[PDB]
């Protein structure tokens, strides 16, 4: 009976951030809570934005997707034009990658956050 | 939907103490080793990747919705280890809980500064 529930994302611009998160992911338009705007997934988990007062240090949020949403995805990254790379230390751009017998691609938030999707979890 | 949040880094100086931190007091099984990483799992599919060499680590927060019994058991190590708490994110409030949402709530704080919850009731769900 224990759950993640949320984490803050530390942005520049706290609005946009999320927009750019829920837009590329397919989720619903995020919400004001707080001093927060949040992105909702589906296990029980929100990612709350915050504006930033200082340097914003990369993280990390990698997301489980079904295979169409990961179709559905992976074009918006093409069609923003968001660089990508088949693994975390981005030394293959442009592939992505086939691990644990799913698939998975690498991008980053406007901030330089370190974005992963993936369709088959290790180990599960 | 069909997206899920899989996994998250937490950064650390001592990756192994910080996991052993979090899964001990949230009464979680024992961290697994993968790759330069130690994992400690949650129950709603979510993994947390501890990672090791992080200098001053920036703070972040992580927080969890946790059973009535789960809070009162959470909240005796965190007792019982002698560390500060609060009711609220600024720490203004020592040595009391929060009843946000008419549920329970508390802060503390990580080996290396990373703000942690625990409440019993969510938000709109
Ligand atoms: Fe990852
Ligand atoms: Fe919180």
């Amino acid at each position: 009976a224990v759950e993640l529930n949320h984490t803050i994302v530390h942005a520049t611009d706290r609005d946009a951030s999320a927009r750019f998160l829920a837009d590329i992911l397919g989720l619903a338009a995020p919400k004001p809570f707080g001093p927060f705007m949040v992105v909702q997934v589906d296990n029980d988990v929100s990612l709350d934005f915050m504006g930033g007062s200082g340097p914003v240090r990369p993280q990390h949020y990698a997301f489980l997707v079904g295979d169409s949403e990961f179709d559905e995805i992976f074009g918006r990254i093409r069609e923003r034009g968001l660089d990508h790379w088949a693994d975390p230390g981005h030394r293959r751009p442009g592939e992505i990658n086939t691990n644990d017998g799913g698939r998975g691609v690498y991008w980053s938030d406007p901030d330089g956050h370190s974005l992963e999707i993936l369709t088959r979890p290790y180990g599960g």
